[PDB]
RNA sequence: ACGGAAACUUAAAACCGUGUUGCACUGCAACCCGGAAUUCUUGCACGUCG
């Protein structure tokens, strides 16, 4: 199988976590699925998601930040051995991400932490825009604070996607065509256009070559958490949401409550991904993703 | 089936009100309308008497 490098223009978005005034670099792909099964109904016919409602036979990482020419693969979660000053120790935790090459020299303290925490706020800014809200009755109207990211401007997200060919065929069938991504998307916000280059190979999937580093919040199935856990370096996040789809045309409600795990996360042995399913009371299936991919 | 899907940073309010381009200032001081030209040169109160 081959896999896609995908390259956008992400100007603004917005890609909340517990509300809208505040945002994330990241979309955790259960989120960034989602997609793919409510802007393919807005291009198939419902037989394009019912193609690819509960197969996971495509394993896709996430939106994570690039910039310039180099992919800012996020902090692994492992043990440093630093072994120099408390002030690094605390500069780590400060640092969400760093380029390709420099994880090893990482993870036993022996690198730097001043130009990766420099390219920081070369990824892009944490803006906000305030907007005025409803005229509610006939009363005055409010405003609704919302808050965004702003990248630079000469950034994105970057994706790696490999699998079936078909299936991986259907994604850059329905990607070149999904519109504005990200939350808050009929305003302005998470336009961008999905160009195609030739992927790093410094970047494959270790799935068993003694690096475990997933490139996507994932989840294996129940019983197999008790044995990809012992060495597991993990966080854990919720990946919540509301419902109030067409064909679910009710009230709003919510998905079930999950909580995958970390998406740069080292472990101890291998695992495998598959979709869970978060519908609680209605019709139509709703289903989070994790389906992980692994790193050098 | 994206912590999604909807929403105006909006409605009114005069950079206005009091205020002279005004007050003192000769178009004034000095000078002749002044100096040389004959009302003149020709010229009889008379011719005329049985």
């Amino acid at each position: 199988m081959n896999s896609r490098l995908f390259r956008f223009d992400v100007v603004r978005t917005h890609f909340g976590d517990h509300g809208l005034e505040s945002s994330t670099i990241g979309c955790p792909a259960d989120t960034l699925y989602s997609a793919l099964c409510v802007e393919a109904l807005r291009m198939g016919g419902q037989q394009l998601l019912d193609e690819l409602v509960a197969c996971s036979t495509l394993r896709l990482t996430d939106l994570l930040p690039y910039v310039g020419p180099d992919y800012l693969v996020p902090k692994p979660l492992k043990s440093v051995r630093s072994d120099s000053s408390s002030l690094q120790k605390k500069l780590a935790k400060k640092i969400g991400f760093l380029p390709a090459a420099q994880l090893g020299s990482f993870l036993d303290g022996t690198a730097d932490l001043d130009d990766l925490a420099a390219r920081q706020t070369k990824i892009g800014v944490h803006a906000v825009s305030a907007k005025a809200a409803i005229h509610n009755g006939k009363k005055d109207a409010d405003p609704y604070r919302v808050g965004y990211f702003r990248f630079e401007p000469d950034a994105g997200l970057w994706l790696l996607a490999t699998g079936s060919e078909s299936e991986l065929g259907l994604l850059t069938r329905l990607l070149k065509g999904i519109s504005a991504l990200g939350g808050e998307r009929t305003s302005g916000f998470g336009a961008f256009i999905p160009t195609e280059s030739e992927v790093p190979a410094a970047l494959t999937p270790t799935t068993a070559a003694a690096s475990l580093m997933t490139l996507t919040t994932s989840l294996p199935t129940d019983d197999e958490l008790e044995q990809a856990l012992a060495g597991a370096t993990y966080r854990l996040v919720k990946r919540s949401g509301f419902v109030a789809s067409a064909t679910y045309a009710e009230t709003p409600r919510r998905k079930r409550d999950i909580y995958k795990l970390a998406a740069g996360s080292v472990f101890s042995r291998p695992f495998q991904g598959g979709i869970l399913d978060v519908s609680l009371g209605g019709n139509h299936p709703v289903y989070s993703y994790a389906r992980p991919l692994f790193l050098a």
